[PDB]
């Protein structure tokens, strides 16, 4: 069939009109030559609001930030040269943590791509590895082909982004041809059967498990049933659930089977779980560097119980790219985790209890807590102590709460005191780890969300890095509520520092300029609290003011995140918090560095 | 014939080693676990100075100012990942201008490579389309060896940006075996031939014109040698906005600066010369207008083999790649400049076509509306009269700016007359340029006082490294023309979209407040009697200070030629027209604008 209900219009007015039929609600952008001809045609658009940042990364974070809090595609829309090379940092940042959005970058007119000029890039090489998929529209009848495409490939299989370079002739060109009907519009019976069999032995592996573990991560939260379905095997089964960061907030943390998170920096009982168990189940995880410690120490029992035939691994993967790729697994179930827990639940035989596991679990649970120097005479406020406090202020409001954050030890401990049970309520940079990412991710949140307290768990060197987009949250009317842990260094570095190089600080301790001050010249509430006794009301406030506010708690310094596993360590290889060493590391701390720090 | 000087060191401390050997001065860049094993063997180094960002887009402008004013390639390392995609920018700006530049970005271990591992980025893949190369050294042994290579490309041919990605196991790993020692340390007829018959062509010229660009700067004899060949031959010269600074507006013989908004006595002389004489110019698209129509004399001088149009291109690929020319010089301009030189008579006059040009330049001068009583205070006003102040103070100044309105304003009405003093993003045209750059120029050259003209909308875009100024300890002079909107677009939105501003006016911050905050002084200016004293004050304090004027919306800059118009088929500043627009756009706007 032809559509003919287009010809006429121009490349800019097809673009408009083709973000209604996708759904979009929410573009962000920045203005241009090369992008023009679109922006005029969706000036004043009802079709969708707009949000402006100051610049083009922020644009990208605050879409990642809507996309991870709405569940839709993050749509950015930017100009040519350096409006295009301003967004990849966020595409491979949404690339890593497999996030939907699709970016439009302006182009300079197909004729003059390739004569070196003005604002031209070669955008479609440049973010050629950081996209799931990228195009140049090279003709208007196409544009309606390539949107859908687009937005077809950033939602389906594992999320991610795409990127559409549109040429300025293109969108300024009127469309003069009729063009195919299919493309203006938005299962084999033996893969299905494979996947039943599959299915099948998955279940079977999980009948015969004496101490399995349930590794969730993002995967179950690409569907709405999936926080259900995951509940619902877990008490069948009476199987303990541990979540990478990205999963978290999949698995109510209240629930007694909660082992919370694992990995380098993740709860002791966790990973010795892991390290134990004869089985285990992966659902929507893909076994990165930072939650397997050691490869080659990676889970022995299950190894041991596989190479036995009574366990192992099984992997919910949607993407075969992440099947078999870091471990050798069992069983491996392709397709949604979701759909697939939901097909196999009635071939799980329901268990009674698991005495001796939980028994054993419930041991480490009472050894291992996330223990740390807390509040003492005199000192300063500890990190750790403002998130678990934040958290159950926040918490008490009784609204929706989501939770943004920047990189680096705030953001671990965020991770780890925070008390996490509803389904896309953390929304953080993990796979590629953008420091700045805090503020638009909120912003983006926000936009998403209206209705919900969406609070940015901030570092003072990853906050300097897109602090300018505080301007933006004003202009967009979202009440953001900024929290800036402040230690006056680059934490998770200066702890490798510490670790590592004999607390040799290189360059790791940048100067902040007034972080309250900046607040207010930027059009926002400032709040400051540095004293003990001034901490809860000060949180009271923060979280109560109505408009968007920034709160900078000073913090101690130079306080190791803990656990942690690294380098060659087995996850059952942890440091663990001492009281005494703690002391004796401090001291040598100020002797190593002259007393600097 | 082998070296040991550096086993038993790590690659980080070769590292360390290598850029007292490429005589580094200072580093520009930003931690991260990667590249940690480098930036411990930096640690407390006294083989340069570190300068700190708040942001690694902060670092590469900075290292790209750097470049600009000492001559000297900018040097920067981040860490893998985010750091790494975070220099994108810079490195595409550079890549654009032409701009020496080696990027060293910390890299995942070898071993961790291809596993979607925490941190990493193809970035060797990310960087190939705007660095003129890049590599990824596989172990310590071709470390000194990549090193070398880096800086050498990255400062022969045409200046550009390169990248070394650094694996973390390969800067953390010993060098246990010795290695080649000419690793660790840092056709002629035809061109003759083109040199030669140039000369002749230049001979036979009625009609001569200089067209000058960047390529110039790239020797410390260029702007001396291209003075001596305008006074020799008389010649006029024009430059392009990279060209500014490389000959002094104050000689009779300056045409000023060409192109889109150049001057129009400039575009002018350039399609009635007989004779084009391109001097490290490439011919881009905001130079040459509509190509077709670009220089009609010198084609028709060219059919009747008594003229055309003369390059001295330093790259091969640059010539011939816009417009056809006659004679094509290969080479260094400025050397081949001095070896042209002797062949060229001295010409004693030029009075036709003197006579010519000095009736544009009556008729057609950077006419714009001033300021009036009760009115708001004019931009080119501003630039003009900083322009005055700035020299009386009788110091070095250096200018560096945003991108828009404000940066043509910069261009045109200030009085250029020396090199290297104007650094501006040009290629790629990158909003928020100009105070990372002012960073890098002041880093470069301390004594100097460092001046970004900046837009409001190109200041938002990294406003946050006003506080690395102050940490860095450099006393930029930053000044900010705010009209509250994205000056460029919206003129463009005026002209070509009939006063449809869709989404370019954006939400300033309190920018005194800002300063204040950031650890600077803040100035702001709203009245024509306060200018003066203000701009005074501006420029005698001692550290770094922001002063903003607030002035005239919605003023487009003029002379313009944009679309399918000729250099000579420019659009002109009239008084009434611009009250018709005025009126226009208020109508259109609902009175908003
Ligand atoms: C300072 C710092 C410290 C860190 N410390 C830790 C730590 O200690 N512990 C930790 O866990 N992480 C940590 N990380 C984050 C870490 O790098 C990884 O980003 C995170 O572990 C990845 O979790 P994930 O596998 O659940 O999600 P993803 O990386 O998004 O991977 C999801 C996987 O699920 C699959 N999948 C997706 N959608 C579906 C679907 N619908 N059906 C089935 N399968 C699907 C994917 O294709 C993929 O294989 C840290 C990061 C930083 C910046
Ligand atoms: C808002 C905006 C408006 C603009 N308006 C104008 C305008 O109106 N007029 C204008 O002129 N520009 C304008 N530009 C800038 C413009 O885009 C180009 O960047 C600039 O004209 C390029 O000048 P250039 O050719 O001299 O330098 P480059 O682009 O750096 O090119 C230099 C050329 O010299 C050659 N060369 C380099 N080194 C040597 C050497 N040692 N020996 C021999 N040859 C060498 C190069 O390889 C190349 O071909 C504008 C930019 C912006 C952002
Ligand atoms: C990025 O610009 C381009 O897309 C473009 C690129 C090369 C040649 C011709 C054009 S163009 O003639 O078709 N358009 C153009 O120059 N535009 C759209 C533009 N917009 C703005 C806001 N400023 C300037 O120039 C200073 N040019
Ligand atoms: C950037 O990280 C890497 O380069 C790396 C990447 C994948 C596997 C192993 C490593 S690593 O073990 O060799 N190093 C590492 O993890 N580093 C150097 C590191 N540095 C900092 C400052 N934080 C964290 O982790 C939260 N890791
Ligand atoms: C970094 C960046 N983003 C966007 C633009 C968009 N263009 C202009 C010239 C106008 S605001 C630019 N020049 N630089
Ligand atoms: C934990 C990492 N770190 C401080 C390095 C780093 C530098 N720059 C950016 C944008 N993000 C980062 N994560
Ligand atoms: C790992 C990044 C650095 O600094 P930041 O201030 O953002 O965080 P923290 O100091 O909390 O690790
Ligand atoms: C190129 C446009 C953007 O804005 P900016 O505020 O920097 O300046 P101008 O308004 O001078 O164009
Ligand atoms: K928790
Ligand atoms: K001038
Ligand atoms: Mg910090
Ligand atoms: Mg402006």
């Amino acid at each position: 069939d032809m559509d003919t209900s287009f010809v006429g219009l121009t490349g800019g007015q097809i673009f408009n009109e083709m973000m209604s039929r996708q759904n979009v609600d929410t573009v962000f952008g920045y203005p241009g030559g090369a992008i023009l001809p679109v922006y005029d045609a969706i000036h004043n658009s009802d079709k969708f609001n707009f949000v402006l940042p100051k610049h083009e990364q922020g644009a990208g974070h605050m879409a990642e930030g809507y996309a991870r809090a709405s569940g839709k595609p993050g749509v950015v829309l930017v100009t040519s040269g350096p409006g295009a090379t301003n967004v990849v940092t966020p595409m491979a940042d949404a690339f890593a943590d497999g996030i939907p959005m699709v970016v439009f970058t302006g182009q300079v007119p197909t004729s003059a791509i390739g004569t070196d000029a003005f604002q031209e890039a070669d955008v479609v090489g440049i973010s050629r590895s950081c996209t799931k998929w990228n195009v140049m529209v090279k003709s208007v009848e196409e544009l309606p082909l390539r949107i859908n495409e687009a937005f077809e490939i950033a939602t389906s299989g594992r999320p991610g982004p795409v990127l559409v370079d549109l040429p300025k002739d293109v969108t300024a060109a009127i469309l003069r041809n009729p063009i195919p009907t299919k493309t203006t519009l938005p299962t084999s019976r033996a893969q299905d059967e494979f996947v039943m069999q599959s299915i099948n032995k998955a279940a079977d592996l999980i009948n015969l498990a004496k101490k399995p573990v349930l590794y969730v991560g993002a995967g179950i939260l690409n569907h709405a049933d999936g926080p259900r379905l995951l509940k619902e095997l877990s008490d069948r089964a009476q199987i303990p659930v541990t979540t990478t960061l990205q999963g978290l907030g999949s698995f109510d943390q209240e629930d007694p089977k909660s082992l919370d998170m694992l990995g380098m920096h993740g709860c002791a009982t966790a990973n010795l779980a892991v390290q134990n168990a004869d089985l285990i189940i992966a659902v929507g995880a893909r076994f990165d560097d930072r939650v397997t410690g050691n490869i080659s120490k990676f889970a022995p029992e299950a190894r041991r119980a596989a190479a036995e035939g009574r366990g192992g691994i099984i992997h919910f993967e949607v993407s075969p790219k992440n099947i078999n790729k870091v471990v050798q697994t069992q069983i491996a179930v392709e397709g949604d985790a979701t759909t697939n827990l939901g097909k196999m639940m009635s071939k799980i035989f329901p268990v009674k209890e698991r005495s001796e596991w939980f028994a054993q679990i419930n041991k480490w649970k009472k050894e291992y807590p996330y223990a740390y120097m807390e509040e003492t005479p005199g000192s300063k406020i500890k990190p750790q102590t403002v998130i678990k406090k934040l958290s159950k202020v926040a918490n008490d409001t009784g609204r929706h709460v989501i939770v943004t954050t920047g990189v680096g030890q705030h953001q671990m401990w965020a991770a780890q005191h925070w008390t996490w049970r509803n389904p896309h309520t953390f929304i953080t940079s993990g796979g590629l780890g953008t420091m700045g990412y805090g503020l638009p991710a909120a912003i983006g949140a926000q936009v998403a969300k209206p209705e919900s307290l969406v609070i940015d768990i901030d570092g003072d060197a990853s906050f300097n890095m897109t602090l300018t987009e505080l301007s933006s949250a004003v202009q967009a009317g979202t009440p953001v509520k900024i929290l800036i842990l402040n230690n006056e260094e680059q934490g998770m570095v200066t702890q490798w520092q510490s670790l590592f190089y004999e607390h040799r600080y290189s360059h790791t301790h940048q100067l902040n300029p007034d972080f309250i001050k900046l607040a207010e010249a930027m059009g926002l509430k400032g709040l400051r609290v540095k004293k003990q006794e001034e901490l809860d009301a000060k949180l009271k406030e923060f979280v109560s003011t109505k408009g968007p506010v920034l709160l900078e708690v000073e913090v101690d310094k130079k306080v190791p995140v803990l656990p942690m596993v690294a380098g060659g360590s087995g996850l059952d290889e942890f440091i663990n918090f001492d009281p005494e060493v703690e002391r004796q590391q401090t001291e040598l701390r100020h002797k190593r560095t002259g007393g600097k720090h």
